[PDB]
């Protein structure tokens, strides 16, 4: 599923990401835009053999099991394929664990490089929340 901008904002708000660990909703929408172009089916292979999955491009090196990342962890206790669903619950629940682990949203390279320090409120302008 390819989300619309306001559609995804509303789904993320319903799942409790607005101001989660101090990150306003626009941060999460911005990160999803540049990680996956709002596409739940996005996958991207990393040079170390791990793979990033879903709308927030969550990495199999630490966070999910895809059966082909030897020596990796599964800290969200899910198959990585669950992160490609049209229902974003699994991705949001896992993202809450990631952002709590100490480095905040710096865990997402695209957020650090393209959202951090910008006017992220612009990503939820016009949306009915």
């Amino acid at each position: 599923k390819v989300f619309g901008r306001c559609e995804l904002a509303a789904a993320m708000k319903r799942h409790g990401l607005d101001n989660y660990r101090g990150y306003s909703l626009g941060n999460w929408v911005c990160a999803a835009k540049f990680e996956s172009n709002f596409n739940t089916q996005a996958t991207n292979r990393n040079t170390d053999g791990s793979t990033d999955y879903g709308i927030l491009q969550i990495n199999s090196r630490w966070w999910c099991n895809d059966g082909r990342t030897p020596g990796s962890r599964n800290l969200c206790n899910i198959p990585c394929s669950a992160l490609l669903s049209s229902d974003i619950t699994a991705s949001v629940n896992c993202a809450k664990k990631i952002v709590s682990d100490g480095n905040g949203m710096n865990a997402w390279v695209a957020w650090r490089n393209r959202c951090k320090g910008t006017d992220v409120q612009a990503w939820i302008r016009g949306c009915r929340l």
